[PDB]
């Protein structure tokens, strides 16, 4: 038993990271089959952030102007193209550790692992969610540009996230690895706003079973409610609206706990009106909202990769 | 900037990990050089383990009755001993991906990743601390016996941790990789006391200038303390005394910051005699212990490995 914010494991990424310098910025990249993947700012000066035209900023580059260095190894760059806010470099040498892996967008409340990286090489792995603002809360330093965000499946890395930029608030964005921002973002260095952020209802309520699952149970209580009445406290407290497709989403949870998606909701309203009362679930103090139903599911079934 | 609760890159270590099956029992192994690692109770049976002789129990058995499985490899086991409380099985070929490594015994307080398998395969990786009573808060299901923790120094992976099991408290306990338990515990299935644990103090404040470092400044107050009159509200709530070798540990993190150690020690001894009245520190409504002042530092100045 026991529930823990658990990344993948990385080993099939780090394989992937790669350095990529060009003038004098130096940032991360990714390297799958012949082609290098990196945030296009990599070719911005300092005076250049504030107001970029990357069509033109990049017509003073060729192929030798980009560095890739793959721990000690050289690929030789013999090609060179912008794709919305990436830059893809065509490498002479495919990786020899590719993974089979996909690019996929993600949708807002869910979740990936982001393997940390600085100057090419792996710092640190860890677990979050795509907010429903399309932010993600982060822990990323300088020269952490172009790390990964990722989830795995068996054998199969699907790669959703790259690291692009903090937000003057803090918060982190980024783009898929077609090079659109997640969100309403650009890659300037002006100020910008985020937007309200909501909580991932569906996801509280999948840790809430996690909780159940796990012996933590003083939550539970002797109410129902509807999904009219619940969403009606939803909005109240920043919750996105509950629908059926989340109920439908937590029916495995529902039938292994024998505890109605409903009753669960009247558990989850009592907690929003009248707060916790300096008890805990699952160690924590606050209602967690970066736990997938799917991410529980895997965690109280023990799901393996590689 | 940002701060996560961040694992090591687990590459290094998913090369490492194996299937090892004696009977009916199938748990996780660790293939460094030409020996495999795993827990002695993997000869037991369901009757075994509430009175094991492990001796005994062992000298029914041959090479041949341990089937060991690299994901599709067969090793030939070769030889088979039992040092404290792990088995060590000699086999014939020395796994091509071992990394430099050691073996540590860590002491209560300091962290480290811990790679969860099942099967031999790797499951996920999450960041935990040894807490003072020498148990870890992981997330271990039926089969996840043999799995390790670990630290990395640059290219060396140190491994600290085996896990052997679950108490009946839902507590998690296991050995260093030469056998011997953390704490008081016998891998017997037997009701086992852990005794009372207490915070991390150190970490706690480690975790403080973190915050800090991170904007995140409501807490610090108008107030200093000494020593002995911190170590006093320590004893009240159940943190570890704190000494002046954490005070010099902290060393760096107050010349960062500015703040003197004492001053932070008077903050904490607020928030501790009046609460967080509600407010929330890097997103938690809890103090946290299981950050030590190195896993801060290197947080916050981006140390890289492999
Ligand atoms: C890239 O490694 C770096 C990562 C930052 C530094 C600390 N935390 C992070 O996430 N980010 C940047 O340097 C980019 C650079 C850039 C260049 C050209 C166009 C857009 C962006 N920007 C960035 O993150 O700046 C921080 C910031 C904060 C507040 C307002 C503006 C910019
Ligand atoms: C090994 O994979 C497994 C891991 C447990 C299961 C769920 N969470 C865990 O951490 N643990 C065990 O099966 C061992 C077996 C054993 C055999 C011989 C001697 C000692 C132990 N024990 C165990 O964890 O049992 C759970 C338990 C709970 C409460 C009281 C006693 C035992």
């Amino acid at each position: 038993s026991g529930f823990r914010k658990m990344a993948f494991p990385s080993g099939k990424v780090e394989g992937c990271m790669v350095q990529v310098t060009c003038g004098t910025t130096t940032l991360n990249g990714l390297w799958l089959d012949d082609v290098v993947y990196c945030p296009r700012h990599v070719i911005c000066t300092s005076e250049d952030m504030l107001n970029p035209n990357y069509e033109d900023l990049l017509i003073r580059k060729s192929n030798h102007n980009f560095l890739v260095q793959a721990g000690n190894v050289q690929l030789r760059v013999i090609g060179h193209s912008m794709q919305n806010c990436v830059l893809k470099l065509k490498v002479d040498t495919a990786n020899p550790k590719t993974p089979k892996y996909k690019f996929v967008r993600i949708q807002p409340g869910q979740t990936f692992s982001v393997l940390a990286c600085y100057n090419g090489s792996p710092s640190g792995v860890y677990q979050c969610a795509m907010r429903p603002n399309f932010t993600i809360k982060g822990s990323f330093l300088n020269g952490s540009c172009g790390s990964v965000g990722f989830n795995i499946d068996y054998d199969c890395v699907s790669f959703c996230y790259m690291h692009h930029m903090e937000l003057p608030t803090g918060v982190h964005a980024g783009t898929d690895l077609e090079g659109n921002f997640y969100g309403p973002f650009v890659d300037r260095q002006t100020a910008q706003a985020a937007g309200t952020d909501t909580t991932i209802t569906v996801n509280v309520l999948a840790w809430l079973y996690a909780a159940v699952i796990n012996g933590d149970r003083w939550f539970l209580n002797r109410f129902t409610t509807t999904l009219n009445d619940f969403n009606l406290v939803a909005m109240k407290y920043n919750y996105e609206p509950l629908t059926q497709d989340h109920v439908d989403i937590l029916g495995p949870l529902s039938a292994q706990t024998g505890i109605a998606v409903l009753d669960m909701c009247a558990s989850l309203k009592e907690l929003l009106q009248n707060g916790m009362n300096g008890r805990t679930i699952l160690g924590s103090a606050l209602l967690e909202d970066e736990f997938t139903p799917f991410d529980v599911v895997r965690q109280c079934s023990g799901v393996t990769f590689q």
